[PDB]
């Protein structure tokens, strides 16, 4: 399945380059961060993917940012879509709060859209939780 296009809540490329399109490639030293340069977008976060045609999938993986844990997604919603408006649920869970490679798995299901909901994201920062959400790749599998 080709990602066409990241799209998300919010992207920074003020403070840093920080676009959604940099996690839709596997580069582990790029990624995409949420807006926190003033005006900051703090929530809530999401990250939607595009992709080429409807694919049956069952997985989406998510690469951590790798050199800050600001950002670094704990929960999570999984939807998927046909049309890009309508969004069905296919998951919901937790991640653990390290820098590894996570992997998120449900039933078969046509996709042309998966939209990742951030419910639930950490920081090196005492006040944080929940300002950033960062992935270095988000992708999708069948
Ligand atoms: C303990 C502490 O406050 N550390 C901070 C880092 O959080 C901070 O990292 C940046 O934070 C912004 C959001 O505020 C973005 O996530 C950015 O990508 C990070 O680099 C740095 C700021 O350089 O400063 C302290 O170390
Ligand atoms: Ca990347």
């Amino acid at each position: 399945p080709r990602t066409v296009k990241i799209t998300a809540s919010s992207e920074e490329t003020s403070g840093e380059n920080a676009p959604a399109s940099f996690a839709s490639d596997g580069d582990m030293n790029t990624f995409w961060h949420s807006k926190w340069s003033s005006p900051a977008h703090e929530g809530p976060h999401h990250l939607t993917l595009e992709l080429d045609n409807v694919y049956e999938i069952n997985k989406v993986k998510y690469a951590p940012r790798q050199d800050s844990k600001n950002g670094r997604i704990t929960g999570y919603k999984v939807s998927v879509s046909l049309d890009g408006e309508n969004f069905t649920e296919v998951k919901t869970g937790t991640l653990e709060d390290n820098a590894a490679i996570k992997f998120i798995e449900f039933d078969s299901v046509d996709a042309k859209y998966v939209r990742l909901d951030v419910t639930d994201s950490v920081s090196d920062q005492a006040n944080g939780r929940g300002k950033f959400a960062t992935a270095a790749e988000v992708n999708v599998h069948g």
